[PDB]
């Protein structure tokens, strides 16, 4: 049996994944299960499923451990980035749900790679922080990335299977692919005045008109700083760079993305928007097999919409592309400073457009600029100067959102 | 240089091939090239790109050979079916284009799949009156065959590679494919009430808002038949029974047929609808080529509509499926009375909307009726019999229309 280890077991994209496994017991053995902050949904998950291995975050180490031996469980707990990469790296684990939102999810994708691991990557942020050293070290050391992010599944379903295989063989121009479209449902904004954006409220940007998801990416949604993570996240995934990847709105979220042929064919997968059918794909790879979505009606759709994205009202789309362009540190840059203003939004701190302001400053200022040259895919002193350029980009955005509120 | 024998060179399908080889000089041959009336257009294209072969129709046989030794060419003359035979089981032949229309075509396509050769199939109806014996002697001799029909075409990229060479496969659940859907135009007639259906004039049915095609396939396409037939085709060619092969209304043919999967996933092929497309796939394959079409523009789209079949309104998609479910012998009772029909509307003799009840006629009638049940996928006498079948259908569908002119 398939044996797995699924990392953000407790979030939005944990749910899903997990959904899958109740329809296909005896199918996949359930090694591990991490979460951070939710300690009884955890151990709930934990009684279900008795996994080998469980890991939360340092401060519930010790009380999730009292209630694991109080429930009469066999199950080892862990704690921290080391328990994360302990579980990632396992001798006994096959494939490795990589579900942690952010950078956080960083080191245990990187040493899921290192492990030569089957890898089913729904944590985008850490190949926009990490792509060349996360790419590089997946094909030194044998390892799998299956994509679980929508886009990115639908434009790997769409793909040659050579493709599929090996990412650098998309250059060899037999193949005809000429560019990749990431479609994006332009978010809860998209038929809105900028006012309106100014104006909103917490649970008008958390609240997404098709999709069910984590606080974090429904508010990258909102801004389309998604599709930009989404830009990058594919150029590294498929080995291409911004110039080839371009993007249209489409507020259906039924075409999820398409590949463009040198003869005319667009290639496209069109569903439900719901993530049980992208990790259901990667999941059972090469077969495949029911996920419990309800399947798209074809009858029932009306009118799909496709549009040009708005890149005055979408900033953070620019500078995505922007950043893409400059390179790995620009791109933490990106991230990093997009993570810290979420959280100050999220917190009643800022206006939902000031995200866009906060990520070009920090995009801008030369401090962080000095950094954008650093070797980011050096097999052995590259991480270490990722989370250090992470570090500098949390105080500096921090710093920046302290100015905006008054002035600069 | 992959040496080509195109049949049905002067029409339609014929024009989209021979534009696709202008842009791909260095790499096919042009062995052979047919037409039937279109004498003149024959030689301009024999003088072109001087093939080693052409065959004509027989009442053209002299002049045509007379005009060719008069333009000092070292051509080959050929007529009727003894010369499509003969060229379609050309030992010098590597790739055959069955684009002649209706029944016709069938006996050369029956030969291209007895000789082994590659075949590039536009021809709808001989799949439609004899697909058993197609693709038995198909997989007998080696033969290998690509869709250049739009719909299959799309629903073959959009399939697996395994399946793409050997389509039983479809029936190995590990692939989970779940059903095909077809693509309709809904032709001309969509938004239009039945009154003005009957009134119809010619100039009306035959021109499409979307495609330019042959006569016959647009009268279809007006009428729903066209989708009909497809329904047939893809059976034959995908090994399905037609309750896995269903249909969507769509009037901006851009989506051209989709694959449902168990996960929830659409596969499908997006394109402007040209047919240089598949044509330029179907060549090429396993590449791609460029393909001359000028290529969809997502941004300017608007809105893609999709609509449940009105199966009152478009009765020929309800018969041709009924016919399905029947077999072969009321394939070729569809299929030949279609053509009658169509050749009586053409000639000013009937109105658009005859069509359906002379098919139906012809589907129940009992003389018809006692031929449904031989063996028309015979290797030996399978053709025969369908050629006989043929010929009694002409009869009755001809009298079908007379009785209806007055009264029945
Ligand atoms: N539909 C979706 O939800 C989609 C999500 N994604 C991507 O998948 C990833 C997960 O997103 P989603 O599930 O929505 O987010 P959630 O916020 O729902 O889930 C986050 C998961 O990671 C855990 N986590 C949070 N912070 C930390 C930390 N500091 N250290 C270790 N673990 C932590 C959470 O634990 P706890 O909650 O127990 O504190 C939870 O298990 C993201 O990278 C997202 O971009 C991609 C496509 C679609
Ligand atoms: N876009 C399109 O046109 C599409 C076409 N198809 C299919 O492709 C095939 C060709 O259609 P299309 O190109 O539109 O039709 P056309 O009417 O343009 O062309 C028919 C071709 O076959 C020849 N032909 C006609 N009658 C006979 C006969 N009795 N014996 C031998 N040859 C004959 C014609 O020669 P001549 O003209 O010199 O008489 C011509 O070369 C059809 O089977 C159609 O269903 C499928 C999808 C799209
Ligand atoms: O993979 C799924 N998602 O990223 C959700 C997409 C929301 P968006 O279209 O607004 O980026
Ligand atoms: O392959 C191309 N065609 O069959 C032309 C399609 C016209 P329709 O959608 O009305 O059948
Ligand atoms: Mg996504
Ligand atoms: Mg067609």
């Amino acid at each position: 049996l398939q044996s797995l280890a699924i990392l953000g077991a407790t979030g939005s994209i944990g749910d899903s994944t997990l959904a899958i496994i109740r329809q296909h017991p005896n199918r996949y053995r359930i090694h591990a299960l991490t979460g951070f902050s939710r300690v009884d949904k955890l151990l709930a998950l934990a009684m279900e499923f008795h996994p080998v291995k469980i890991c939360t975050s340092p401060d519930n180490y010790a009380q999730l451990s009292q209630k694991v031996t109080d429930a009469g469980l066999d199950t080892i707990i862990l704690s921290g980035d080391e328990g994360l990469i302990e579980i990632a790296s396992d001798e006994a684990v096959d494939t490795v749900v990589a579900a942690i939102v952010g950078a956080a999810g960083l080191s245990s994708t990187l040493a899921a790679a290192g492990a030569g691991k089957r890898i089913l990557l729904a944590n985008k942020e850490s190949l926009v922080m990490a792509g060349d050293l996360v790419i590089k070290t997946a094909k030194k050391h044998g390892a799998t990335i299956l994509p679980i992010d929508s886009e990115h599944n639908a434009i790997y379903q769409c793909l040659p299977a050579a493709i599929q295989a090996d990412n650098t063989a998309i250059h060899h121009t037999s193949y005809g692919i000429k560019k990749l479209w990431l479609t994006a449902s332009g978010g809860s904004f998209l038929d809105k005045s900028i006012k309106q954006m100014q104006n909103a409220s917490v649970k008008e940007a958390v609240n997404h008109p098709n999709w069910s998801m984590g606080q974090k990416i429904s508010i990258d949604s909102a801004t389309m700083m998604n599709k930009g993570l989404e830009l990058i996240e594919a150029c590294h995934l498929f080995d291409l760079k911004e110039h080839q990847i371009q993007v249209v709105i489409h507020p259906n979220s039924v075409v999820h993305s398409l590949v463009e042929y040198v003869d005319g064919s667009f290639l496209a997968q069109l569903g439900t928007p719901d993530m049980k059918t992208p990790i259901a794909h990667a999941l059972a790879y090469p077969e495949r097999i029911k996920s419990g979505v309800m399947p798209l009606d074809l009858y029932q759709l009306g009118s799909l919409k496709f549009l040009a994205p708005d890149l005055d009202k979408f900033a953070c789309l620019k500078l995505a592309r922007y950043a893409a362009r400059l390179g790995t540190g620009a791109c933490i840059a990106l991230n990093t400073a997009n993570e810290i203003a979420v959280e100050a939004f999220l917190a009643e701190k800022i206006c939902l457009t000031d995200i866009a302001v906060i990520v070009k400053a920090c995009l801008d200022d030369k401090t962080i600029a000095q950094d954008y040259s650093q070797d980011f895919g050096d097999e052995v002193l590259g991480l270490e100067r990722i989370l250090t350029m992470d570090k500098k980009v949390r105080k500096i955005a921090t710093a920046k959102i302290k100015l905006l509120k008054q002035g600069d």
